[PDB]
């Protein structure tokens, strides 16, 4: 009794990173809201910065030359694993052995090298590199990223991703999340914590597939006909992709500041894709008013993300890219609390028996 | 008030797997005592195959060849890289779109994978591979991890490795174990979470370390002088390698066993081994008899670890060859449970204000 298993609202740490406040539909990064980081173009340097900082004091530096040397065929594995593979070539010591100043150092090499292996590797093995003297043309992380990725960078597409990076760079206690903050407990290095945390945010259930929204979409080409499409979806027993019960008690602000974004930058699909917000809303709460309905941030992700030329397979990379702020803030937090993680568990499995009463004792005999 | 950072004694799980009575000084896999395990001399694929099926019904099949693709110069490394590269190649699917009998599958084809991984890592780059006709002249798991490594491998040697492995099987919720089993809880396929698992091993504050009682040991050279030895080191402010504060209420289990083991296969060490355990117990409950102070697990892993001719920095990496038998029998039962983990943060950072307010705002005006 008294035991929900998952740890389901039990509180584990304190943190002065970030407040996703639920019930007054907002978002802050160290007390600053995400609408204001957005809107006044703040670049995803400067928002990474500020939340393992806590202020505007210093950066993000850019990525060294380092060809990427993990070619799986996943962008997420070529990650995990390239980023594991710096500590022992760039001799990152254990988080227990070297002092706060280095430690952030050593996260800030690690993530923007990260957003590099992720720009190599959708620009797959087929293409040749993009120079470094064209890559040393542009002056922030996501310029300088998406030349790498892209070859030319288009302006607009550039303020597309810092938009989509600033609003998925930190959100509270995640698994993933808490994931690289068990690791950085033990006093490993932080590169074994960035590649864990990693392999968590591949799991499905980390979020939603903002590339299962674009089929849907693309059948709509009009706002005239996109009451007539949600009525078909809904009608063939299938679901709507991008809405559903509400994560905030309103509406999540980083749906808004997306749309906004979309809006703002003039993206082809904006009207088309309002007109399906407002419809598929509207059936929802038609069919069913007895649920709280919204808009999940996975529809405007998809918007915003295909306007700026980034293909499905790629979309979970680019929520990855942008954790990585919430990741390091959060790791270094770890860092200066100096307490193992460590649960309890209850054991109600079979009691006290000898080897030969277990079944399959007579192969054990055998072949020994 | 009411917390305490850490999660520490908070109930997250119920496990049929493995009960560690702290107070009757014991540890059973699945009901079964580790000291009938090794004395009957069950081989590690077998301890493997009931802590993660619940009997004797099917071991552990031997590995593929393969050759390892990564050279970081750390083995922890090459493994945890290795292991997540494997799902693309291989095509594992995440947790959530396979059954219980796949999964299970997926985890010994993964498991023995890992220890192949690791012995040619030890092996090294300077040394041609050995042959698979001559591996395949043994019939156990343990056999063939030592043939792949040494060549020719000394019965004896084994002997010591499979009774090492089984008493690291499985000890509870660690917190590698809790990392795979969170990371499992994303549906995340096992190869990620086993890569995970590893980076959280590799943190120091997982466990003692073997290959510093060592040096100690080769100090003393007779029976007779481990007195006058342990005088030193205790005179000169310096720490005694292998003794502390009690882990189990009386003394590890584990450390029984291997001790045990190390007498009954004629280790060299051993008479020297015994005498110093009998000198620095004297001498910590003498100068400080408020302690419970042991012999801690460490002290005779070292023993039985350099017998079989385990080297200093390979010692980490056979630990976590072992503990591969409990992260998949946990990651088996994560995936059944099926229920997220989710843990709860508190804000207690600085409350809403303005970007212009924060420190360093006219930096980000200058550059932008």
């Amino acid at each position: 009794e008294n035991f929900v298993p998952g740890l389901d609202g039990v509180v584990a740490f304190t943190t002065e990173i970030a407040e996703p406040d639920k019930d007054g539909g907002a978002l802050r990064y160290r007390g600053v809201d995400i609408e204001d980081l957005v809107s006044q173009r703040v670049t995803f340097g400067d928002v990474w910065a500020l939340l393992v900082d806590g202020n505007f004091g210093s950066g993000l530096p850019p990525a060294e030359p380092f060809p990427l040397p993990i070619h799986s065929g996943d962008v997420r594995v070529d990650v995990q694993a390239g980023l594991a593979m710096l500590a022992p070539i760039w001799g990152y010591a254990p988080l227990l052995d070297i002092d706060d100043a280095t430690a952030r150092q050593q996260l800030a090499r690690a993530s923007v090298m990260a957003l590099s292996y992720v720009a190599q590797s959708a620009r797959g093995i087929y293409q040749p590199a993009v120079p470094q003297r064209i890559i040393d043309e542009s002056s922030t992380v996501t310029a300088r990223f998406m030349t790498r990725w892209q070859g030319e960078p288009d302006p607009r597409h550039i303020e597309a991703i810092d938009a989509y990076w600033v609003s998925a760079a930190e959100h509270g206690m995640n698994a993933s999340t808490f994931t690289a903050r068990v690791i950085a407990s033990t006093g490993a290095d932080v590169a074994a914590a960035l590649s864990g945390a990693i392999g968590a945010m591949s799991g499905p259930l980390h979020g939603g597939a903002p590339a299962r929204v674009l089929p849907m979409l693309d059948e709509v080409e009009r706002a005239g006909d996109a009451r007539s499409v949600v009525k078909g979806i809904l009608d063939r027993g299938e679901k709507l992709m991008g809405f559903g019960h509400r994560v905030y008690r309103a509406e999540d602000p980083r749906a808004r500041v997306l749309r906004a974004a979309a809006e703002r930058l003039g993206a082809p699909r904006y009207e088309v894709a309002v007109a399906v917000e407002q419809a598929a809303l509207s059936e929802l709460r038609e069919r069913r008013p007895d649920r709280a309905i919204e808009t999940n941030v996975e529809f405007w992700a998809a918007v915003v993300l295909d306007f700026a030329r980034v293909p499905a397979n790629m979309m979970p990379a680019m929520f990855t890219c942008g954790r990585t702020a919430g990741w390091c803030a959060h790791i270094l937090e770890q860092k200066r609390l100096g307490k193992l993680v460590r649960p309890s568990a209850i054991y109600v499995g079979p009691g006290p028996r000898s080897p030969e009463s277990v079944d399959g004792w007579e192969r054990v005999l055998t072949t020994a």
